[PDB]
RNA sequence: UUAGC
């Protein structure tokens, strides 16, 4: 550690709260990090006096592995396959030797890559060579699933941990987290690596590079070492920053060692990933004596996902685990995988917790953080053959007699059918009719928005489309000479812009390209990049599904992302007397096939949509005629609408299946097209479609099936008490059944179990394998809840990991910083020990803030000041002579954040600046007689501030584009969007109207006429950058570092004029014994105190924020938030109604709606959040889990504590000021360590009025 | 070649 101490001494003290932080020391540390060689990090590890408790037997078979060759074979289709040994799953990367297949590297003689000789043979067609190349490429792919070299994270840990224990400012004592000499993952990392390197000077087992991965030429290396080491590093960092229990952490290391000890690390990890969750979370409190759980009320309507805290629910044996015992299966799993030692220890401990409190949930959390975080990996061929193969077993098919004759591609399900499909058909028919009935549906703008949804800078199987079109002799414009990426649906859109649906129809059956995705703790999933016509024709399906989810069920739309994964719902459902069954449907995509669902859904939509869509085109699709054979004998022609024409074509594809074109770049020679009937993921229907069937079937069960299959009075009573509208929330294939409790306690466990067995039996009838889980836990959207307490899953957030499906190289330097920030933010959301985490983040950042640059022997260096990370969101540990750890990680981001920390120590700064020569005769309004301009330029505070706001990736704009083809393109884009003249006429109106009432007021008019340009811009930036464009990026950042400044942004200079007075701490908003988020307990002072004083956000953030916009959606390409800002800004700037009416016309609205909303906006009392946008203020993400709405409303007094001040009074017409003022107050409160405090407006330098003009100046100057 | 939200 003397190696580390000597080289980072001063820096360590700065991020440990002992010494102030200075950019001079930060940048040096950066340079030290950059000069540390990989073997040096191991040399440093050697200096650690590890304790015996940090050691455990390392399996000798982790080193000696068999040849890879016996693990593969060539199949009947000549594709290189993984040869199974431990079951159908044994398809991942096998644990084998690999040195024998490498050629030493030219320079790094001790490291090696796959022999070029072997690849050439493989490329020639040699079976043995292909087998070896595949194994080589896949094993390499496995090692790449990390963000940067493991040594960088380790070195950072060493530097951060050299600071020793950290003193808690609030608790007033040092933490008792064991030092590194007790870190078992680290000890293993050093020992395993040292054992591999052996006599070799090079200490690294492998090198994560750009030229690819290279392996240390040791006969002890294994394809499993990269993943294993990656797991140990995460655990190493977490034991120190999450304050994890070392004893548990070892159980986690043991499993990993066993994974490396197995024949396939990846596979073993997958089969045992449930060990920690099963032996703790799903086995808590078989005995219960005390503790408290939340007591929440679900507000009406339940669809708002809004709850209110009502106190605490004392716990007793009355609430002990009533759900079935998983002991037997749990021990069986351990026995089968040689981990019964771990399982047992886990069970024995889980039993000692008889009180539900901070101690026990932290235990669960702790346990669940020890699960491997590797992104499982296997060759594309293997994913495709395992995912697009299995078919649903429809145990009770729809009788063939129950279909009518064909109506084109569809057959109506007779209304005499006795099949359960009867109900599935009614629901889709109803929704389809009502949706097509809505007037909006027929509005040109709406159809433009829909058509735009899939016009993105993402792929759409471009090539395949082109050829399916060539098959019918129809060539698409190639726009030869344009600097944009051709494999984008944006490019596709332009090619198809001027072609009749009849000419592009065939493309609906074109092949699908391969798209892959690796996930932590899950198998890789294949994806289908549908093409523009395929996406277009799918609208009907998507729209009807949306109608169901918005009007007929209780569902959440999103992918996820904490808090908007509706944390509140989880607290409620998991809180006694409430109970929840976690429903899931396995192989959902393979379960939605034509045979039962799609054939029915297609028919119901086609029929229910008939009367309202009649005689009309839809989204560019014409109406037509199709053969009609419904009635026996009677065979005629039927006039169908364009919307129906869509279902007609979509039905053709769903029926045939998808032609998945598989070009496995990891497996030489594995090129094949695989036909599959599994549902598409890349469809705009997918998510919403599955969410819809989910609720529909569950509704059918609870209403029909269930009741009809049991005469059990209790099961019938329970069932009758459940409605999909109140008690069943779902998203995609995930379901959460919430059984509200009574005063008599919770519903009988045995009755619930009966109910569930009926649900299971029910699914088999139509090919669905329900994955039901009744264990006293709530698990929805990968969020874990117990007794009202959320349990973050640290293992699903690998600190070092990163999905990398493709072979392409990582993004150029800068890019990594964003990733490091995201790592920080997860730690804040996951609840790690705030100080330990903040200090480590500083070490990690500093270790990635410097990069070597080239300009032609012009060897320089790009260095980000420490101040750039603050701007990005990382709080200061201690600056300007202030006390240590006064800043919380809830410090806002950007300007709002800069204003907050600076305001919290304004005087300190001034006093310090002066005391250090930074004095002047000019008295600064914010910094008194401090020479703040000369100070910030020297410390690189301005420099860093501006560097933070510059692009972290190369820009392609500026590429020479021949004006003519450039115009043809943007023209094509335009025609695609301006298909319907009515829309265009609308925008034109807004335009001439704008020149009269709005032009001049603001300069950011969002216009549909911008879309073509924004779209082109996107297709451009999607293409690969050039080494030159990379140089231009560095030059920009490097120029901003040279330049000197005299001020901050115009807005931040305005906020600084506002001074406050922090006062009395807020009273608790929730009980202090109440466990709300494991890890967030009295042991994690700042997060914990914030949670308690501020209170938890008890509503769905998506519902909440949906109430801060006048318009929810708009043509993809425009910004809903921009439009909302433009309108409020025009209002705030005194613009006339007609001006807002003009703005709305310009983004597609009908004059009537335009005038209506315009007139509505004018007279509205805009809420804080919504209004705060006029000046680009946004609720910080880190705040999302807290009750910020209440902080704004009741704890940020705008009336000075001692009455009214001339400067503080808010001008008559400047009421909007109050919204902006609330953010500034909140900013300071949230940034200060400890309890939320009530803050009071103390002063506004030039008065409110002056401030308003200052803001309005900014407003009217935006985009000049 | 590398999807929808
Ligand atoms: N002032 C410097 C010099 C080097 N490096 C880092 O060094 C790495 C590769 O170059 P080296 O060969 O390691 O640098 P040298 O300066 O030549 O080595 P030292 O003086 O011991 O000789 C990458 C580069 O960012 C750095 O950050 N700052
Ligand atoms: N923004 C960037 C990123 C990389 N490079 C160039 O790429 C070359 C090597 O790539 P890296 O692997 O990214 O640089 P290293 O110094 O070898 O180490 P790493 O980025 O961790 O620092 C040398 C460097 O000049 C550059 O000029 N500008
Ligand atoms: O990036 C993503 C991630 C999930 N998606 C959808 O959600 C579901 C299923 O969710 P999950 O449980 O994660 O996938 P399964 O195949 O059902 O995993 P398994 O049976 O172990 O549960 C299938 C997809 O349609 C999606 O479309 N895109
Ligand atoms: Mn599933
Ligand atoms: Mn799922």
């Amino acid at each position: 550690s003397s190696m580390i101490l000597t080289q980072f001494g001063p820096f360590i003290e700065s991020i440990s709260g002992i010494t102030d932080q200075s950019n001079d020391v930060f940048e040096d540390a950066a340079k030290a990090f950059s000069m540390f060689t990989r073997s040096d990090v191991y040399k440093a590890l050697d200096e650690i006096p590890f304790s015996d408790d940090a050691m455990l037997p390392i399996p000798p078979t982790i080193y000696t592995k068999p040849s890879h060759d016996s693990y593969y074979y060539i199949d009947a289709l000549n594709r290189v396959r993984r040869k199974t040994y431990q079951g159908p799953d044994d398809v991942y990367v096998p644990n084998c030797s690999i040195v024998e297949l490498l050629e030493p590297h030219e320079t790094l003689t001790s490291y090696g890559r796959l022999s070029e000789a072997i690849e050439n043979r493989a490329k020639d067609g040699d079976s043995q060579a292909r087998i070896a190349t595949t194994y080589g490429r896949i094993a390499e792919s496995q090692a790449r699933q990390i963000k940067a070299p493991l040594e960088k994270f380790v070195l950072a840990l060493l530097v951060a941990e050299a600071g020793g224990s950290l003193y808690d400012p609030v608790l007033q004592k040092y933490d008792e987290i064991p030092d590194l000499s007790h870190n078992c993952p680290l000890w293993c990392f050093r020992e395993i690596c040292r054992h591999i390197s052996g006599p070799l000077p090079d200490r690294a087992p492998y090198l994560y590079l750009s030229a690819g991965v290279f392996w240390l030429m040791s006969p002890r290396m294994t394809s499993a070492i990269p993943p294993l080491l990656s797991d140990l590093v995460n655990l190493a960092i977490l034991q120190q920053t999450a304050g994890l229990d070392p004893s548990l952490v070892k159980l986690g290391v043991q499993i990993c060692l066993h994974a490396a000890a197995s024949s396939s690390y990846s596979w073993f990890i997958l089969k045992t990933k449930s060990i920690f969750p099963q032996n703790t979370l799903h086995s808590m409190y078989e005995s219960l004596e005390g503790g408290y759980c939340p007591n929440l009320e679900w507000l009406e309507p339940r669809s708002d996902y809004k709850f209110m805290y009502m106190g605490v629910m004392p716990l007793s044996a009355k609430y002990a685990r009533s759900a079935p015992s998983n002991d037997k299966k749990a021990r069986e799993l351990g026995e089968k995988y040689g981990l019964s030692s771990v399982v047992g220890e886990l069970r024995k401990r889980t039993k000692t917790y008889v009180k539900h409190d901070f101690a026990s949930v932290r235990y669960i959390r702790d346990a669940m953080a020890c699960t491997s975080g590797i992104f499982l990996v296997r060759t594309p061929t293997e994913t495709v053959l395992q995912e697009y193969t299995q078919s649903p077993e429809i145990k009770v098919p729809i009788p063939q007699k129950d279909w009518t004759g064909p109506i084109g591609e569809i057959r109506i399900l007779k209304d005499t059918t006795s099949s359960i499909a009867r109900y599935l058909y009614r629901t889709w028919y109803l929704a389809a009719a009502r949706m097509a009935a809505q007037p909006r549906t027929w509005d040109p703008l709406f159809q433009a928005i829909m058509r735009s949804q899939y016009v993105t800078a993402r792929g759409g199987s471009g090539a395949a489309l082109r050829e399916s079109l060539y098959a019918i002799n129809v060539s698409l414009p190639d726009f030869k000479g344009l600097p944009v990426k051709a494999a984008t649906k944006i490019f596709q859109a332009a090619q198809l812009a001027n072609l009749p649906f009849s000419h592009t129809s065939v493309a609906i059956l074109a092949d699908t390209s391969m798209g892959l995705r690796n996930q932590v703790q899950r198998r890789p999933r294949s994806i289908m990049p549908l093409n523009v016509p395929q996406q277009q024709v799918s609208a009907p399906h998507t729209l009807t599904a949306d109608y169901i989810n918005y009007h007929m069920n209780l569902s959440p739309t999103s992918g996820s992302a904490v808090i908007e994964k509706v944390i509140p719902l989880g607290v409620y459902a998991s809180s006694p007397p409430n109970q929840s069954i976690n429903i899931d449907i396995s192989a959902c995509d393979a379960s939605i096939t034509w045979d039962f669902f799609l054939s029915v859904i297609m028919a119901a939509i086609h029929e229910g949509v008939a009367s309202s869509s009649i005689g009309k085109p839809f989204m560019g699709v014409p109406a037509s005629i199709v053969n009609d054979e419904s009635v026996v004998g009677v065979r005629a022609a039927r006039p169908i609408s364009g919307m129906q024409n869509m279902i007609q074509h979509l039905s053709k594809l769903y029926k045939r299946g998808f032609s998945y074109r598989v070009n496995d770049s990891f497996s030489p020679g594995n090129d094949f097209t695989h036909m599959t009937t599994t549902f598409p993921s890349g469809s705009t229907a997918t998510s919403t479609e599955h969410t819809a069937n989910n609720s529909t079937m569950m509704e059918t069960f609870l209403t029909v099936w269930g009741p009809e299959h049991t005469d059990d009075p209790d099961v019938l009573r329970l069932m009758k008490s459940l409605t999909i509208q109140r008690n069943y929330v779902c998203q995609g294939d995930d379901g959460l059944m919430i059984i509200d409790g009574t005063t008599a306690g919770k519903v009988n466990s045995e009755t619930i179990q009966n109910d569930l067995e009926l649900i299971s039996k029910y699914g088999e009838e139509f090919g669905w394998k329900y994955d039901i889980a009744y264990d006293g836990t709530a698990e929805y959207l990968k969020l874990y809840f117990i007794f009202g307490c959320r349990i973050p899953n640290l293992s699903r957030h690998p600190i070092v990991g990163k999905e990398r499906a493709n072979s392409s190289a990582e993004e150029p330097w800068p890019a990594i910083l964003d990733q490091i920030m995201g790592v920080f933010f997860n730690g804040v959301h996951d609840g790690l020990q705030w100080q330990r985490w903040i200090r480590y983040s500083w070490a990690l950042c500093c270790a990635f803030s410097r990069q070597r640059t080239m300009i032609g022997e012009s060897v320089g260096y790009l260095q980000y000041p420490m101040w750039s990370f603050v701007y990005w969101g990382l709080p200061l540990v201690k600056a300007f002579g202030s006390d240590p750890w006064i800043f919380s990680w809830y410090m806002p981001t950007g300007d709002l954040g800069m204003y907050s920390w600076i305001s919290l120590i304004r005087p300190l700064m001034t006093r310090w600046m002066v005391a250090n020569g930074y004095v002047t005769d000019r008295c600064s309004t914010v910094f008194g007689n401090a020479d703040y301009r000369r100070c910030f330029n020297e410390l690189k505070l301005y420099q860093g501030y501006y560097m933070a706001q510059l692009p972290r990736n190369p820009k392609k704009s500026g590429r020479a584009a021949s004006r003519e083809v450039r115009e043809q393109f943007t023209q094509a884009l335009s025609d695609y969007l301006m298909q319907n003249p009515e829309l265009k006429s609308r925008v034109l109106r807004g335009r001439s109207e704008w020149e009269k009432y709005g032009a001049g007021i603001i300069h950011n008019p969002p216009s549909l006429f911008d879309v073509p340009h924004k779209w082109y811009q996107g297709a451009q930036e999607a293409a690969i950058a050039t080494r030159e464009e990379l140089a231009e990026m560095d030059e920009t950042l490097m120029r901003a570092r040279r330049h000197s400044y005299s001020s901050f942004s115009k807005l931040l200079e305005a906020y600084l004029l506002v001074k406050w007075r922090m006062c009395e701490a807020r009273e608790p908003s929730v009980d202090l014994r109440l466990p709300l988020c494991a890890g967030i307990d009295p042991l994690n002072s700042d997060p914990f105190l914030k949670m308690v004083s501020v209170g938890p956000m008890l509503q769905s953030t998506r519902k909440y924020f949906a109430q801060t916009l006048f318009m929810a959606k708009t043509v993809s390409g425009l910004d809903v938030n921009a439009i909302d800002s433009a309108l409020l800004r025009l209002r705030t700037l005194g613009a006339d109604k007609k001006a807002l009416t003009a703005q709305l016309l310009m983004v597609g609205l009908q004059e009537s709606e335009a005038d209506a909303l315009a007139g509505k906006i004018m007279l509205q009392d805009v809420n804080t959040v919504q209004l705060a946008r006029v000046v680009n203020l946004a609720v910080p993400d880190t705040w999302m889990s807290l009750d910020f709405d209440s902080m704004f409303k009741h704890h940020v007094k705008l009336l000075p504590k001692d009455g009214r001040h001339l400067n503080t009074d808010i001008p008559p017409r400047m009421g909007w000021l109050r919204a902006i003022l609330r953010f500034l107050g909140a900013g300071m409160v949230m940034t200060a360590t400890g309890v939320a405090v009530d803050i009071y407006l103390e002063d506004i330098h030039g008065g409110g009025r002056s401030l308003g003009q200052r803001f309005m100046t900014w407003m009217r100057q935006e985009g000049r």
